[PDB]
């Protein structure tokens, strides 16, 4: 089934506490959201390991270069994943992938602004299996169709594909018959009346459709 | 024409590691940079306690601001940092976004040109009011071998052209500035190239010496 990650964009480690202490347990992985990474440094990737080891960690820096050096930083305080943003360098995102199999961990591409198919293919080719992507700025309304067209068609490419930006619960049932590694939700569970429930009716939802 | 001003990239992991490298060239440098390093290694702390130490030089945060412009340039900002990173792929919404949170605080936004980027989009930071670029070449790029070509220099003066004061960085060498001769540079950004000199303070002087002679 896709997985379900909580995006933690919050400014200090307390503030994601207040998240994390309710819905931990209702999701598969947790993410340093980039707000954290700059708020509180990489500590907040070395603390929300410790407190939460069997959940993958995902350190969302979006490197942009220095692709080596950001990703051992990331991976020494016990990331599982990290994110490059989009326009790097291909030489980063390289370096980045290789340091993340010294540690078995992993590299996505996050998709936010703008980037090219022709640089998709690049990634492809450097050995890249995970893509993350946004709808953007602007748009958030409604997944339109030449979202699904671009998701299928990174599927198709062999990205394991994470689907994330203001994702809610109705939007689930679009991305249906897509093999969608990850769905991210941050305000959505984590500013809901209830997270708790808001996180679970994200995980019946996605075990009802996949 | 004005001399090409000179900034210190703090691409350290701790703050104790940065302040080895100020205490010795804070008042040899224009611009002080809390660097990608030193904000993901430490946070926006980083700003606020350089910032405290040196209230009179310009601070930037080097964030390279993917999106959430207005949420990530105010955690900067209210670290009393002077400019802060826009990473060229951002949406125009998030570089306006984060301009304008710069304004209120009076402040500043680059654009950074590292890796992928077109003419539209320059055109569109232009429009958008972003007067300053970073020229950049990726220091990923650089270990691959790749060097200053007249590719970059033709990019740069293009981006002069279109109104854009243009900061040169990316493993920049004490050789490399002549290069650049007769280009109204704004900024020349030096990280390992000061940090991890024999003397930090004589590296900083030769730049400004070199700096001197080739735009005076
Ligand atoms: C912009 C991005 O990095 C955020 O973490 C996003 O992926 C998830 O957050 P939202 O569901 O709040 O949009
Ligand atoms: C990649 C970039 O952000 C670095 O700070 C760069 O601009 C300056 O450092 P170097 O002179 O060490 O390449
Ligand atoms: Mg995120």
């Amino acid at each position: 089934l896709p997985m379900l990650q909580v995006a933690l964009d919050n400014q200090t480690m307390d503030s994601a506490y207040e998240t994390t202490r309710l819905i931990a347990e209702e999701v598969d992985i947790i993410e340093v959201g980039t707000i954290l990474c700059v708020g509180e440094g990489v500590r907040a990737v070395r603390d929300l390991k410790a407190l939460y080891p069997h959940k993958i960690v995902l350190a969302d820096a979006k490197i942009a270069d220095a692709g080596k050096i950001l990703s051992r930083m990331c991976f020494e305080a016990n990331a599982d994943w990290v994110t490059v943003i989009c326009c790097a360098d291909i030489n980063t995102a390289k370096g980045a992938l290789d340091v993340a199999k010294e540690f078995n961990g992993d590299v996505q591409i996050d998709l936010t602004g703008y980037w090219t198919w022709e640089q998709a293919q690049q990634w492809r080719d450097a050995g890249i299996g995970q893509v993350v992507y946004h709808r953007s700025v602007d748009a958030q309304v409604a997944w339109g169709e030449a979202d699904i067209t671009a998701i299928k068609r990174l599927s198709d490419m062999g990205f394991k594909v994470t689907v994330a930006g203001g994702l809610a619960l109705e939007d689930l049932p679009l991305f249906k018959g897509i093999p969608i590694h990850v769905f991210i939700a941050g305000r959505s569970i984590r500013d809901a009346a209830s997270p708790v429930e808001a996180a679970r009716q994200f995980k019946r939802s996605i075990a009802e459709l996949w």
